[PDB]
């Protein structure tokens, strides 16, 4: 008979429970680790893609006090060139920055399998944390990959995906990353699940990893299927240590892409990177568009704020509390119907919550 | 898992009634109940404490209906204070008013975290309950709050909410309040499930509340998500003393806003006390902006509740609601027992009162 | 601490199992008991409804080996003339005919509560069978009804509901029935379910009660939510020895009422008897509707039957006897209800049972 | 109370859990067995039907490594023609171009032909004509009347290798391999066009249904072929990794140039007739099936690279060498509504429509 492991869960199959609580969202510490030795003044990253970060938006998310991860859909000339355009630009408007050693904004850039020459000039060109990601982490070549970056640059902080298991956990802490980024299957624009049948539902995905991966002290990156900024209380929540977000930043001004008008409203396009417009035979992810939101700063305003709420109903003072105190129920699909807004028209702009 | 589930939680639609063998007719039933240890009501439906939904006029029909309004706060207190006189001051056409010891109508007032000034003025404006409502009662602030008010005024009953777990209702009795609102995120504009994934759905929250609550003798007011005269009869059924209502009353006669026009047809403004536009008089919202059909008269929509509130005790064969809820037995449903639940494979022609 | 005494499956839950068959679904008995003494030639009951059946719809069942009972929206008169065009009516054409001992096609008639007037003018009428239905059953209102008439009328076969529960299918065994129907909510038209917050879905209720009656020896007749002809095969395989059917037949020729159009398509006038309309500060428990107008009944019974044989065939049972004891089931996931249905495929010529 | 002998899953309702990888999609082997004695070079079989297979459709996949089967609607002399045209195509420059074609070993491309109950007259012009397989297909083959037309084709022809379906259950399973069949074809139910479960409320889900013959024909040495319910590459995938030897496929191979029939134009758009057996049209009364329209997707070589690409990043995914490695390896999660909702594409409007994903 077929091997099933358990009955995996996703954001809207759970809710968190309030606790008793002493404490303000404002006063809640949002302080969080990226890696091993890199912390993060708030727990979001935007998506490596060629239509979320580049390095107009790695600068706003480092000087919100997060970080972005600048996409290598482009040659080793240009990451370069883009990383040193978050290097030389500097933040009393932005009180959380996230700097360095000199002061400057950190960015991340990512880099495929076997590609010493890009982390080479990544490297030099002064970026704080490599990002290898892959479609499939748990692979011989990346775990190659991850003890020849290490060996060479031991002081290098290098963040290694997407995994779903805690056997891909255990073996990459073991080559020695310094995080591990978790998502198979969750995002937008994401086909992997119905192409190769693969995919593990990003709460019991989150889950399984981070209690392997805290036996090694490693911080657990929440990559794809962010909704809504509770999606990102409920990835904290079970244990993840940052969240990564595409869809959600990439209808702003800082995003990359060019807007445009269709059929009266404000786009821009957002795909995935394993779809056939990045890489330009068997795609895993669509092209599309998301509507126009306006800065990231508001949409980053507003995802924080969710947070900063939940952590009150919970109870906590900062993410670890968070960690400790939380306590879920998994709900039925009319539970969801109920969470969402029923049986009203919405007819004015709700900026934290739209259908 | 590494992570704490603590239970499945069940909502109103997951969930039956069962019939049970029946002597009374849903016309002889009583359905009379508490909405605090020492306040009755003659039927069991609060209005929300809404500025789409409750304010004097819509306060009074509440009260002569036999249930009870409960007067918003976003509003000064000098407002408050004039709301609350006008039903006081309203006193066969009504024969089941829910009265106080002089025969005025009973009304009620929200307030918020240490409004003492607001709870001063309302007390001596007569105010028969002061419902301090809040988005997590379960909080230093609301305890704090109702310690200090139930010394001040030891004899004015207090409210508070909302909450939806058993330590919670556990907090609040220990602090003294009267009576205990259940409800994180069920409201119909609500979007605090979404915006912070915290929520408890409404059935599972209800019976793991009244447990508590019962305890210490305390009623339980389920608040939103009802959005069918079966839902009250299903929470009443569970252990709730009373059930607190705000789209299906948004768009009467007596909601406080004006009727508008949209493609043929009129409507009413609705919307979360945590929406954008209600906390404008950076902000992260809680609520959204809506509008509801317009549905006429309050006591038109009040009739039919109540219909079928009696005719649910009629099939459970229940004589009063204390009887309902201990002959209550209820039957879970998959998503497709719920599809051959409502109307399913015609097309309605002409509109009922109660179903849409 | 409240009190969830089971989780209940409706139709689109379960899925019969195939069986090894050596029958052909041409070769299967469809005969079975409407009542105690009472049996029919195929389990179909068109519906005690104002917009279903009347004289020329009961005349049709019986022909085709089923029964119509005659609803009781109309004075005690105008109810016996339906009556007695159905008894008069009275062998090529309609072989499998259900006949009394007379000769004459059989029919039923639906009562109410404390109706004791009217049965006497249908028993003088010739019916068959008195079908006293309740939006409750369980209640001592029809209790009382039940004891009544079987004292009077001893060798008068009695049916009673709605029910939904062994203890209801006990008290209505015990009082003296000659069947119950069970179905609290199910109904395409009802609203029971979301205004009174009542019901059991229909699959486990006919579980329920099934078990009960046959301690008495009781036919179930499965009352409301068919919506093809697989949940007829369910219905039965469960345990009920019959099913009544509202929807799928008011649409048809025979069906009271005339068509109209809307938007170029045809249409039948479709309503619950606890709606606003059928009663005339009331509280209504189903709505007013519309059908699509299907053509004859014999067109519609045929594919309905027709599903049923087939079902037969599957499961391998030479009747319904068989069909029940051979019957196993699965549970299904709402993804597997969706590849149940047709998927994935714009349907260009519409089906006839489908 | 009622029997209800288990929860059945379809495909929708599981996932694949990576494994660790040493191996690259392009690199993993897909071939599988079709029956005891014939081999396949892929694991696709295009479905009998007088839409989807016919000789130019069973030509192409037989050289792209699978094996089509030529419908029963239509008269002996008909089906035979068939036959040989697949068998003429190629005799022993088309062998560099298509070098994993499915051959015998004569060197012409494998065909396989439909057969109803009792049609022996059928099997033997078939069996002259050159036959690879015959498949014996059925709406209920768990009965009376296949298992003994299986017994009589195994009779006279001993070495003829012979298809039984459909079936969904291992008491079905065990029944054919003891009459002697070489593989089981799973299927009461899933397929797109039919309405089984709709009319008669008969039908297993589909991943349930091949979990329980595969775990039945195995202890016979018999492959389980997956028939009908395939919408995605990743069902084929999964329909693999829980233990069939071979899918078998309609739908997703009736809008191509190869399909039998023609194309016509409704609303500015180009479709071809896809009509199950059972229905109305397709029986020259009480169908099983309905009478449908899918979109043109040009060729079959195109469709088949797709699913056949999709498959192998499964493979990729879960680290297996070959399709026996896949199925020792693979291990599952259960996953909700709102997973599946999830899994698919969400909250981005697809404007650029993808080569192998169409909701
Ligand atoms: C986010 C997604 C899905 C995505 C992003 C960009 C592109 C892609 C595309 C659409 C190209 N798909 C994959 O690339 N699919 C894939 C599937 C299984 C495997 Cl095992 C592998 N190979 C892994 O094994 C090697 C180590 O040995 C690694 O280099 C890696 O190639 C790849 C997908
Ligand atoms: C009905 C809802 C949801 C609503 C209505 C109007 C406005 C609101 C807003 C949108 C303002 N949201 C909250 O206020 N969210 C909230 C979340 C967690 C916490 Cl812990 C707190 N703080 C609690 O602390 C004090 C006691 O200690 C209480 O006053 C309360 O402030 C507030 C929401
Ligand atoms: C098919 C349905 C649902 C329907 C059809 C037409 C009309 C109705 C109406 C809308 C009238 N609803 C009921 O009548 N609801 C009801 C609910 C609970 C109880 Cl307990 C009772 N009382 C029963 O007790 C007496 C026998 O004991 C009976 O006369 C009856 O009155 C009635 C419903
Ligand atoms: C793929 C489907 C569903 C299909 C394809 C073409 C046509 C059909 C039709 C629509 C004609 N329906 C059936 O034929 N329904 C059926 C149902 C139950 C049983 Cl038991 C049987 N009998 C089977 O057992 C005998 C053993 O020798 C066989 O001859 C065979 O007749 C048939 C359906
Ligand atoms: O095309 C691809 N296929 C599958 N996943 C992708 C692809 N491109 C990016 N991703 C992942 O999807 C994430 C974005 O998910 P989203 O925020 O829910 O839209 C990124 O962080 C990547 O990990
Ligand atoms: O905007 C807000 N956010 C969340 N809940 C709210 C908000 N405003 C009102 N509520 C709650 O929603 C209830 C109304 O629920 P309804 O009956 O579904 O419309 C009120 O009784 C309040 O407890
Ligand atoms: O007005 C009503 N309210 C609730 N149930 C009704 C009403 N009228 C008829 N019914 C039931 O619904 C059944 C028909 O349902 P259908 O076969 O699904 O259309 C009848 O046989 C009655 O038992
Ligand atoms: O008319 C029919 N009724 C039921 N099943 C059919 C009918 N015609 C073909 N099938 C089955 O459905 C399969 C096609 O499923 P598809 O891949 O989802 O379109 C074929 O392989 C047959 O086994
Ligand atoms: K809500
Ligand atoms: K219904
Ligand atoms: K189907
Ligand atoms: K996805």
């Amino acid at each position: 008979a077929m091997k099933i492991v358990k009955r995996a869960l996703t954001f809207e199959d759970v809710l968190l429970r309030p606790g008793y609580s002493e404490v303000l969202p404002k006063e809640v510490k949002i302080h969080t680790k990226l890696t091993k030795n890199i912390t993060l003044n708030m727990p979001l990253i935007s998506a490596a893609m060629d239509t979320v970060t580049e390095h107009r938006a790695a600068i706003m998310m480092a000087r919100l006090g997060g970080l972005g991860v600048i996409h290598k859909n482009m040659d080793i000339a240009s990451q370069v060139r883009e990383v040193k355009r978050v290097k030389k630009s500097e933040s009393k408007e932005y009180p959380d920055a996230n700097k360095d050693n000199f002061g400057r904004l950190r960015v991340g850039a990512a880099i495929g399998v076997g590609q010493m020459d890009r982390v080479d000039a990544l490297v030099e060109a002064g970026v704080d944390v490599v990002v290898l990601d892959s479609a499939h982490g748990h692979s011989k070549g990346i775990i190659d990959t991850v003890k020849a970056i290490k060996a060479k640059y031991p002081n290098l902080d290098l963040i290694a995906g997407n995994i779903a298991t805690a056997a891909a956990a255990k073996a990459l802490c073991e080559a020695g990353v310094d995080a591990v980024k978790v998502g198979i299957g969750p995002g937008s624009i994401c086909t992997t699940r119905i192409v190769s049948g693969v995919g593990v539902p990003q709460i019991s995905a989150i889950d399984e990893c981070v209690e392997e991966a805290n036996k090694f002290g490693v911080p657990v990156i929440a990559d794809g299927g962010i909704k809504y900024s509770g999606d990102i209380a409920k990835a904290l929540a079970v244990g993840a240590s940052s969240v990564m977000i595409g869809s959600l930043l990439a209808g702003t001004d800082e995003s990359p892409g060019e807007l445009f008008t269709y059929q009266g409203r404000q786009y821009k396009s957002y795909r995935g990177m394993g779809s056939l417009g990045a890489m330009q035979l068997v795609p895993e992810g669509i092209e599309g568009r998301v509507p126009y939101v306006g800065s990231i700063r508001s949409v980053v305003h507003q995802l924080l704020g969710g947070l900063r709420s939940s952590m009150g109903y919970v109870g906590a003072k900062d993410i670890e509390d968070f960690q400790k105190r939380a306590e879920f129920v998994e709900i039925t699909t009319a539970g969801l119907k109920e969470s969402h807004v029923h049986d009203v028209t919405i007819t004015h702009e709700a900026p934290n919550y739209k259908v």
